[PDB]
């Protein structure tokens, strides 16, 4: 079961943190009334208008970005696992130094050994298994007793290639059933799953 | 009128070109049926599910990107203006070298003098007016007889700061009426407007 896994690895972006965007600039650009939610308002527009506005939003994702925040339930999950004495790692395309800064910013830096935060320079790009194998070696543990937690297909492919169990979070359903051992809408539901 | 303007400046990203994304990966990740359009399907989902899936899409905009393509009507507009003997420029945050490559790829490199394609190293970031003032100087023309064409607020602010007329394209309405002299849903409608 999930609770028997005592070695956990997380993707960073999209899993533990998510990008936040400039709501006021979006509302202004897309002519959203103050009384309306942005997405709800867009879904209710005529199809062609909704499509043009959604396209503009995606096109300007980086222009509109304002750093990142912890994903729902992420801090709570990591603290729960750390409280158990579990061993926790990170596998990210980010430079280790940025990953470190991010961990400090969200108050989780003390839950991961610095050597177990693997960035751009410490491991090949997902879905290559190198990074998970590096942690498996450092921890001297069977990959079958580790879990890779992510929100994107290359996270699941990476776990499957290395032989770890896999978890999908931050999508509401199960789009890759063969690649995914457990799925949860977010880290808060994952914590609940773990508990049960 | 618009047709009296013989000096035109364009933003690049979002105006002449737009990012394209991996439709098959999106469909797989978001569980979209083959018979459905991605956006139409998402708008029809329960609110919470639609929101989670739209959030994931925005979060992975760069992961899903597959270069860029010309924006609707952009090639046709630029060729029409060049055919008139009009003077055309680019003001972009992109490195000039990338802008050049992009122009070559979309078959428009011959419509702009190389010196009039202004990139990262040739002009300060929008909305600073430096870049438009640089073109105005090179062309020896009143900014009031130039137009800046863009799809984002900093393009309009840049034109207003330099004193050029401004055009909004690639949004379907008029969100910044005081900043915008003419607006069109895209470059094809702008060409039509120009003609009329
Ligand atoms: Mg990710
Ligand atoms: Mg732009």
């Amino acid at each position: 079961s999930l609770s028997e896994i005592k070695h956990w690895v997380f993707d960073m972006d999209g899993t533990l943190t998510i990008a936040v965007h400039d709501f006021a600039a979006i509302r202004e650009a897309l002519s959203i009334p103050a009384e309306d939610d942005i997405l709800t308002h867009l879904a209710a527009l005529p199809a062609d208008e909704s499509a043009a506005k959604h396209a503009w939003l995606l096109e300007h994702e980086r222009d509109l970005a304002q750093g990142s925040r912890p994903a729902p339930g992420a801090v709570e999950l990591v603290r729960e696992l750390a409280g158990r004495g579990y061993r926790l790692g990170i596998l990210t395309r980010n430079a280790r130094e940025l990953a470190h800064v991010t961990l400090e910013a969200i108050g989780l830096a003390d839950c991961f050994a610095e050597a177990d935060v693997l960035g751009r320079d410490e491991a090949p790009p997902k879905p290559h298994p190198g990074g998970l194998l590096k942690l498996a070696e450092a921890w001297d543990v069977s990959p079958s007793r580790m879990v890779m937690v992510g929100d994107y297909r290359f996270d699941l492919d990476c776990g499957r290639a290395a032989g770890t169990r896999t978890v999908l979070v931050n999508l509401p359903d199960n789009p890759w059933p063969e690649l995914t051992d457990w799925h949860a809408r977010d880290c808060a539901q994952l914590r609940d799953l773990l508990s049960a």
